[PDB]
């Protein structure tokens, strides 16, 4: 089976819900899935200042912490990050800035990569942030597999061809977004399988 | 003198023309001298024919002058507006941009303030990345970029696009929140360009 | 065998030099290749002003115009346009804009896509232009195979992981640029093989 | 009073630091009040220890103070400089940017002028995209962006990067054309900011 790593950062929990959805879709497609969280860097008396975040950290207590070896293990990669001024979060970048030795070893090459984001406003960096996450993947020599428009479910969720994206109001995920997420991952598993298949 | 504002738009089916007009009127209200300017339809007639709203929009813009380099040489504030074509500006919009080669070489585009707008079928299908290419382009000129950011409450009301006014096209009269975020973007730009010119001489 | 469509624009011939380089690289890899010029739109009075322009149009007089059915045909794709203020040329965009029908029949997904470009300055849009061509292919749900740093030639030619990029200076194509175009094509054909062949 | 210029930079091994210093001198010459500000280091000792160039440069910047939101509240003009890390800015630069939510929330960054610079081991290795992301970030604040464009010969001679000064970090001393450009971009920015502030005294 295909080995799928889902590396997500999430402060207040939207990204966690998204990552959870992706993992279910991966499993559903016969994939071997790791759900991995990105290490929190923020001081405790920052986290302590808002409830959602404190709560979400506790909810993800039993989720393992991502590390470069999970990407070496993985054949398909999915990065998910809330936006922070149109780019990805610093927590996520800190994790990326530690893939140097794994990069020079050449072991990042040829993994499948896609991406996901969330933001407050429909147009508050929901495209650009993925764009940064896709630039980052190119330097590895990944094969990038965004969903694009390849279904009516994309249209019905707000139409984001670059990757799944969620308007984060605190409210639970819309089923049009889950459907958009389930598609992107399932699409990516199926390609990754073909790649490996024809590679003997 | 007042601020010399040029609004250069493309529009096949009219959402672009809708926004442009509002942006033009926002500059007029804010005291600018304003020119509304359509980008030339390059498409061939038989292709245009198979789309009625396209045909109708071209008639509807019969009396709007075509954008020219002379018009950007003239202006101190520039606003570009184009529908997304696969996450980037339209081929027409870009054809005009390619005629600005000489103006560039004169240094006659530097310091002119620039901002932009777009529209698309879907809410996320290039409504940010299309603007990003047009701003990426203004930087080659030395333009002084004035995107709206979150500097008003009415940007949050429209979908919160800090890069510039973006609108979801659905053959429906522009929504009121979209117009507000346009108006603020333009008025901001004009208020900033005024300040620029003053402290100059 | 793999069907490779190299679709390029050029005014003064840098584009065309590179595109030929790519096309012969693909032939050598065992792909069935189509080298395809993008249609010239510029008014004939503009063209008659530059000598290197009039002559390049003459050189390519025997090269076929690209058409949406070429991208329906091809399983792997390479787009190559010179920069125009950090973005692709209006001609390149003109051709892209004729793909809407072929887009809504979904008939553009699952094709591999990489890009190339040429600029006058080394930092004058050799990256931002490739980023925009890649952005377009995401809307089609193409599978992006940028070369990354997967070869010592890439470092030896400026180190553009997004795609081969040349600093136009009127000269003939440098050797290292020849070789990173080769590697970029060589790679994508190899990948497309493993994707078609393992997908029956 | 003169222009308040904040030059906030990150650097592991001196390239970013040497660039940021040159920008500082340029800003003083131009007649601005200048603060050179290092982006707080956040990497764990152990991996720092791996590299002694990293360590030596951290020591070398003992008396350069650490950047703070205060320093940007203060600034009428801002310059950001981060080396490239797989195409985007370093996690450190981002971590700093991430602390600005308070300033942003009370629009306390709006209408400040803004430019970026960077460095990278490879010449086509994200010396344009890494600046592009720092500019995206600045647009969310509603900051007037003043990139250098091709507004002077020195930019052509030093690479032709109209987005911001970029440097190929190879160990060697900062080349004479790189510095000509760093100076220019800043020099230009100080002048433009003055025109803004005079324009609503
Ligand atoms: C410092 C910071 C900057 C932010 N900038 C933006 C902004 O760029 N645009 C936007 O729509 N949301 C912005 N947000 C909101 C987050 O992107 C949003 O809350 C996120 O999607 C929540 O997802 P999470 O629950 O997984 O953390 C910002 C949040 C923080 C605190
Ligand atoms: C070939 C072409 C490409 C298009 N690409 C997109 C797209 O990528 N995303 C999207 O949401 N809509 C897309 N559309 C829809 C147009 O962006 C939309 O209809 C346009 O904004 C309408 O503007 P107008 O009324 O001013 O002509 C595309 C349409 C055509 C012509
Ligand atoms: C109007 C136009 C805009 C241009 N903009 C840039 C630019 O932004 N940066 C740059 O380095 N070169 C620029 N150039 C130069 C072209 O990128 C360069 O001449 C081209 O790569 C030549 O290759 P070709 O013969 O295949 O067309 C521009 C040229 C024209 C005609
Ligand atoms: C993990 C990491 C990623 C890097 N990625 C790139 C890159 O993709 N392209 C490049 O040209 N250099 C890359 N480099 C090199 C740095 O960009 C370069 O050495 C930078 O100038 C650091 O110099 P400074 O700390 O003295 O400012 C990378 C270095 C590290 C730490």
């Amino acid at each position: 089976p295909v080995k799928l790593a889902i590396v997500f950062y999430s402060s207040t929990g939207t990204g966690y819900a998204m990552a959870q959805e992706a993992a279910e879709a991966g499993r559903a497609a016969g994939a071997e899935v790791r759900l991995l969280k990105v290490r929190e860097t923020a001081p405790q008396d920052v986290i302590d200042g808002q409830d959602a975040w404190k709560a979400n950290i506790e909810a993800m207590k039993d989720v393992p912490e991502a590390t470069p070896a999970d990407l070496e293990w993985a054949e398909a990669i999915v990065f998910s990050s809330p936006t922070r001024f149109g780019g990805a979060t610093s927590q996520m970048r800190a994790f990326i800035d530690t893939l140097g030795g794994l990069w020079s070893s050449g072991k990042l090459a040829n993994k499948t990569f896609s991406a996901m984001t969330s933001a407050q406003n429909v147009n508050g960096g929901q495209e650009t942030t993925l764009q940064t996450l896709y630039m980052t993947a190119m330097h590895w020599g990944a094969v990038l597999t965004p969903p694009g428009y390849t279904d009516e479910v994309i249209f019905k969720s707000g139409g984001n061809p670059y990757g799944a994206s969620v308007t984060a109001n605190g409210q639970p995920l819309l089923e049009n977004d889950r459907a958009s997420i389930r598609h992107q991952v399932r699409r990516q598993v199926e390609l990754t399988a073909k790649l490996l298949e024809g590679g003997s």
